[PDB]
This record gives structure tokens, sequence and C-alpha cells, in this order.
């Protein structure tokens, strides 16, 4: 009996952002003017005039192999 | 008996912004005016002129290879 | 008995935004007045001139192999 398997085999994941050009990007002016305002639960804010934003949660890899 | 399986395969995700480009891209002016707001539960805001965003739950691999 | 199976195969996704142009995109001005409003419940609001949102849940692979 001979067993000579060979495995070559490539498992990828290229998630999120890749080899993209932003050339002079431009955020213009932001302004936010507030009065008189009652919160009663958690407030989340966020402000800013040019953002860039990657979340890659998932692009996860699993290779399973078995022999007898 | 002899047993010499190859495997040479690729398993590619590729996900999200990949290889775009972005030529002077311009967010104009963003202005907000809040006056006497009530809020009874949670708020999330988010303001601004330009925004470039990449979300990716997915793009995962999974090889199963069995030998007997 | 010989088994020799090979395997070359090229299991591939590309979900998402791929190789785009965005030639001076230009978002306008953007004004929000908001005067006495009531939130009895949850709010999520996103405001701004130019967005550039992919999301990609999707493009998984799986491969499944058995000899026997």
């Amino acid at each position: 009996i001979v067993y000579k398997p060979v495995d070559l085999s490539k498992v990828t994941s290229k998630c999120g952002s890749l080899g993209n050009i932003h050339h002079k990007p431009g955020g213009g002016q932001v302004e936010v003017k507030s009065e008189k305002l009652d919160f009663k639960d958690r407030v989340q804010s966020k402000i800013g005039s040019l953002d860039n934003i990657t979340h890659v949660p998932g692009g996860g890899n699993k290779k399973i192999e078995t022999h007898k």
C-alpha cells in the first residue's frame, strides 16, 4: 500500500478596503448647532468632515482535513 | 494499491471595496440646527460631509477534505 | 489499483465594490433644521453630503471534498 496524498491548495480571504486610491479627497465644512436638547437614555454621536471606515467581523478561514 | 490524490485548488473570497479609484471626491457643506428636541430612548447620530464605509461580516471560507 | 485524482479548481467570490472609478463626485450642500420634535423611542440618523457605503454579509465560499 502506497499512501501519498499531496495538498498544495490555497484558502484565501481578502476582506475590507484593499488597493483603493483616494486622490485629493475633501470634506467641506461641518457645522452642528444644538439648543435646549433633552436626552433620557444613552447617546452615541459622531461629527467630522472626512471619514474612511472599515469593519471586518468576517473574512475567517477554516480548513478541516482527515486521513484514515 | 497506489493512492496519490493531488489538490492544487484555490478558494478565494475577495470582499468589500477593492481596487477603486476616487479622484478629487468633494463633500459639500453640511449644517445641522437642532432646537428644543426631547429624546426618551437611545440616540445614535453621525454627521459628516464625505464618508466612505466598508463593512464585511461575510467573505469567510470553509474547505473540508476527507480521505479513507 | 491506481488512484490519482488531480484538482486545479478556482472557487472564487468578488463581492461589494470592485474596480470602480469615481471622477470628481460632488455632494451638494445639506441643511437640516429641526425644532420642537419629540422622540419617545430609539433614534438612528446619518446626515451628510457624499457617502460611499459597501456592506457584504455574503460572498463566503464552502468547498467539501471526499475520497473513498
